[PDB]
This record gives structure tokens, C-alpha cells and sequence, in this order.
RNA sequence: GGUCAAGAUAGUAAGGGUCCACGGUGGAUGCCCUGGCGCUGGAGCCGAUGAAGGACGCGAUUACCUGCGAAAAGCCCCGA
């Protein structure tokens, strides 16, 4: 979520918890549309983890090299 | 009482007038402020690591605005 067991992983890994909620996030914007997103909440989380999933990774691109 | 004659005179308002009562209209007036004006002082540059100012977007529902910008009404960290 964001502690040392966010970064914790390999940088595929954060790809992977990447690539796969935006992979939730789509068959939760389709349920949407659909009728049936009693999880509004999870939309705005799923969503903010991807936000952490990058601003971590990205946080790594300047410590060890600077 | 009456009938006839001669006189005189009022009353009704279709509509109007003045005054009062009560209302409608309308926004003056008074009180108020979530908004302005001036002077004093403070502060006084921004931009190719891309400004100024904008387009299209982001929300469970979002047309206007606001904040942002696909890490999208927000993401880390330090403090309070």
C-alpha cells in the first residue's frame, strides 16, 4: 500500500500491481455503466494505489544513481 | 274625502366625480452585508528544466465553478 513492503518488491512487481488494478479498474468502470458499482470507494482506492505504485517507483529513479 | 285645474318639487344612475376603508401592482425608503473606492505601508518579475493565457479531460451521480491532470477534486515526504 505504501510502507518498506510497497518498494519491497521488484520493479516488475510494481508493474504488476500496476497493470492488474487498472485491469480491476476496468471491470469495475464497466459494472459502472453497467449498473451494479456498489464499491464507488473502491474506484477512488484502486485508483490512489496506482498512484503510490508509480511515485514509489519513481522515487528509486534518482536514489541510487542520483 | 274624492275628480278636475294650476302650480311646485323629489326620487331612480347606464356610467362618472370627490373623500374613506381595504386590497393588487411596483419598487422608492430605512436597516443591513457576504462587494467596492482612496491612501499609507509591504512586496515587486515569470519563461525552452517550456511561462503568460488557454483546449480536452479526471469525479459513484457532474452540466457551471474549483483543484488537479491520466499517478488527474489528487500521489511521497518533514513539520504543524
Amino acid at each position: 500500500m505504501k510502507p518498506s513492503e510497497m518498494r519491497n518488491l521488484q520493479a516488475t512487481d510494481f508493474a504488476k500491481e500496476i497493470d492488474a488494478r487498472k485491469k480491476e479498474l476496468m471491470e469495475l468502470r464497466f459494472q459502472a455503466a453497467a449498473g451494479q458499482l456498489a464499491q464507488p470507494h473502491r474506484v477512488r482506492q484502486l485508483r490512489r494505489e496506482v498512484a503510490q505504485l508509480n511515485t514509489v517507483k519513481a522515487e528509486l529513479a534518482r536514489k541510487g544513481e542520483q
